[PDB]
């Protein structure tokens, strides 16, 4: 029975362009919010964003190879690199074709659209790039990862929008585990932050429009929520067959145990206030993981910062806690970075990863006044220090009512 | 160990609006490409696709809810309601936990990020409809079709371009087959014939412009071809646990049995000469079946009608079916129905497992003259009658060099 570990990360987020850097952020309960700069947004509702800072690809990706490229996949190529350089693994004839990746993002090319987009209507077809296509559509980050280190194994893309990450890492490790391939890079990678995004998420009333003060914004649970936050960024994991980390002496971040999948069959856009499908999701990874929901220490939670969204989930952790519900620690982590979208799920997973290594759990920052009969611990504030944490639970939920929950073990 | 069989089927295709018609049409020889009259396709070099004629939704989808789905959306969900009917499986509160979805699209949504733009450029993001993003994205038929039939398993969208159908209906596969689900609508749907879609591709330099003869521009093979052509459509497969299916007296078309992935790790728009991509994923599904090169009868190919990938391919299936390379038939029915993209790998499976039932092989039509060293036996013309075949084999590629390859057995 093949068992998956998480040997190497990689992470571009709004609170830092390492994986160590990010996390050393969000424990100090630092947000990397701020105001738009790259386009007008006098018109926006939405003004601000968690925007990656300085993204530098410049000793990565040629320069022939970046004009090819929307943002997002320029992001998840850096951020894939930071993981396969982080595994120490190293690509052979005979290994190429048991590695592969698993990635996707939940809007993709939002960038170049535009940019192809608004040529065609200036100009006619003719203005059209060649890279059109190639450059914006989803699978794109793993098809670049594969030529650039020459792996041959599996490769897919999930795109099921918010669930994206956690969907691609959950498929990377059955991808291993039914023995397909012995090492997977699997992860997400999302650039929203432009005038569709912002205007399209705008025009859903999706996102929170607290321009006077941005850092405030993203509030999950707080009375005063008004939307999410746009998050850019990408998050990267190599996962790998058990045996094969050991044997090649690989640095083990923790097991990837259990993965549950659910749909709400509700509506598109909103969850029902039953929290039903999250529940099924978080059950199902913990069946899928053999334990029970007391054996988790830390829930990484979708909690997007939406009135209804926070009320669904917190009500699910009561349902599946129960007894123990008050017990959890719960945090979003995107109260500070953001809602990354398709990447959400695998910079919250690494951030699940980390609590386990660290044995400190992330703030829900700006919960200053928690919604009422709410008797859950979403860690407000302050970091939190745990003692003998051994399971972390991750979750990811998506327009179309598509959810799913990764359980993360200690070594 | 949980077996995978197919119990209902649906599809819309340039040559026909349900599954028994498009086989007709297919087996005749017919072709579905014709010119655009949608858009002005003055200034573009290609001038034709292949269309969905006469597209009727008015009894499946409500007026309030067509106006928040693009096209794509609208096929999808379309065939997915013509395979649940066809299965004739009854959801159940006992069930619907049980029952989930994995349906993708290469592209999504292009007519409508393409109106919602338009309208962002001339008003403002104002202009911007509300269900811009819940409108395009590629997970939304697998969201609208859990919601319509109260399913509540797994829900996953997996959008590798033309290979896209391939993989949803083989993790589909997976899922049952893992237990994480008794059945599963999946496949995949496309409408690319837009001006970003017709005009991307053909700033690619990627598609046929023989504007003159429509329906003799798609020519798998044949040493007149010069690129592919667009076709828009869906295709849908209730996949089913076997032990399930059988309870329920549930028709059976065919059982999956293998499933094969593989990285071309070459370039991003083209595969190797070698075809070694294509050959690996053809040898998994193989290894995954438990079966030889010799037990497949007909391998439905990718053939999308450029002269580097059917080179590629003929290769591939030359190095897999060494000895009896000229024995098995291969045939590409985008000679007549055009590339169907995101949707490609669905339809064709479906044509995969008619195949078996009618122990009939559709042909790859307008081979009027194979390329040279070609050994193989494309079925050219004319549709082909086999006896005992107990085995199909279709392949799906897509840009990133991704592969997969599904096999189906008889009975
Ligand atoms: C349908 C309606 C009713 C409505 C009213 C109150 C709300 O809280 C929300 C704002 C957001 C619902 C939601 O969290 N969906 C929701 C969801 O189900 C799944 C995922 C996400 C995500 O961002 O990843 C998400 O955001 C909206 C969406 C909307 C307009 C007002
Ligand atoms: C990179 C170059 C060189 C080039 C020259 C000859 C050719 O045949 C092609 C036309 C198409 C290659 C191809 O079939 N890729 C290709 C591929 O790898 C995978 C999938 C598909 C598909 O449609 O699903 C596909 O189409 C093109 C693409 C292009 C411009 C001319």
């Amino acid at each position: 029975k093949r068992r998956v570990v998480v040997t190497g990360l990689g992470m571009l987020s709004p609170v830092g362009n390492t994986v160590e850097s990010t996390w050393k952020a969000l424990l100090a309960g630092q947000s990397g919010i701020s105001l738009i700069d790259h386009f007008d947004t006098s018109a926006y509702a939405t003004k601000f964003a968690g925007l990656v800072k300085d993204f530098n690809c410049e000793d990565i990706i040629s320069r022939k190879e970046q004009r090819k490229m929307d943002a997002f996949i320029q992001y998840g190529i850096v951020a894939g690199v930071q993981a396969m350089q982080d595994s120490g693994l190293e690509i052979t004839e005979e290994n190429a074709t048991r590695i592969g990746a698993a990635i996707g993002s939940g809007i993709g090319g939002l960038g170049l659209i535009e940019e192809n987009h608004t040529s065609l209507m200036n100009g006619g077809p003719r203005k059209i790039s060649p890279f059109f296509v190639p450059s914006t559509i989803v699978n794109m980050v793993a098809g670049h990862l594969t030529i650039m280190y020459g792996l041959r194994g599996p490769s897919i893309s999930i795109a099921t929008a918010a669930t994206s990450g956690v969907h691609n890492i959950g498929h990377a490790a059955r991808i291993i585990a039914y023995g397909d391939a012995d090492v997977m890079v699997a992860g997400g990678a999302e650039k929203a932050s432009t005038p569709l995004g912002v205007g399209g998420f705008g025009a859903a009333r999706a996102l929170s429009t607290r321009n006077d003060n941005p850092q405030a914004a993203s509030r999950p649970w707080d009375k005063e929520r008004d939307g999410f936050v746009l998050g850019d960024g990408a998050g990267m994991l190599v996962l790998e067959e058990y045996e094969h980390a050991k044997k090649r002496g690989a640095k083990i971040y923790a097991e990837l145990v259990g993965f549950g999948m659910s749909s709400d069959a509700y509506h598109m856009t909103s969850p029902p206030e039953n929290g039903a499908g999250a529940a099924l999701a978080m059950a199902n990874a913990l069946r899928d993981a053999g334990i029970e929901a007391s054996q988790i220490g830390y829930v990484n939670a979708h909690g997007t910062s939406t009135p209804a969204g926070d009320k669904a989930e917190a009500q699910a952790v009561k349902t599946i806690f129960g007894e123990a519900a008050s017990r959890v620690l719960v945090s979003s982590t995107k109260s500070m970075t953001g809602h990354l979208l398709g990447a959400a799920g695998a910079v919250e997973s690494i951030y699940s990863i980390l609590a386990l290594r660290d044995q400190a759990v992330p703030p829900t920052i700006n919960l200053d006044n928690p919604d009422e009969g709410c008797d859950l611990d979403f860690v407000p504030h302050e970091a939190r220090q745990v003692s003998g944490m051994e399971y972390t639970l991750c979750n990811s939920f998506g327009f179309g009512g598509t959810n799913g929950s990764l359980i993360f073990k200690k070594i």
